[PDB]
């Protein structure tokens, strides 16, 4: 599923994820659109034979088993293909673990290079919220 922002930004405000440690939802929503293009679907390998999948690019070396990368530690506890599903339940509760564990939204790069210390509030901007 090819979310609308709003949209994407309701059901990300309606599972936990509006100032989640620290983090308001303009950052999440700017983090996903970079990410992903807003496509629960997507995939990209990396170059250590790990894959990133969903709507945040959630990482199968640390994160999710996809039974392909050897030595994967699957701390979100679930095979990776839940994160590709349309209801993002299981990519913000994993989400939800990543940052908490100390580096916060730095774990995502594309939000580090395109939204870090952006006005990522535009990206709710118009929205009933
Ligand atoms: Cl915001
Ligand atoms: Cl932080």
């Amino acid at each position: 599923k090819v979310f609308g922002r709003c949209e994407l930004a309701a059901a990300m405000k309606r599972h936990g994820l509006d100032n989640y440690r620290g983090y308001s939802l303009g950052n999440w929503v700017c983090a996903a659109k970079f990410e992903s293009n807003f496509n629960t679907q997507a995939t990209n390998r990396n170059t250590d034979g790990s894959t990133d999948y969903g709507i945040l690019q959630i990482n199968s070396r640390w994160w999710c088993n996809d039974g392909r990368t050897p030595g994967s530690r699957n701390l979100c506890n679930i095979p990776c293909s839940a994160l590709l599903s349309s209801d993002i339940t299981a990519s913000v509760n994993c989400a939800k673990k990543i940052v908490s564990d100390g580096n916060g939204m730095n774990a995502w790069v594309a939000w580090r290079n395109r939204c870090k210390g952006t006005d990522v509030q535009a990206w709710i901007r118009g929205c009933r919220l």
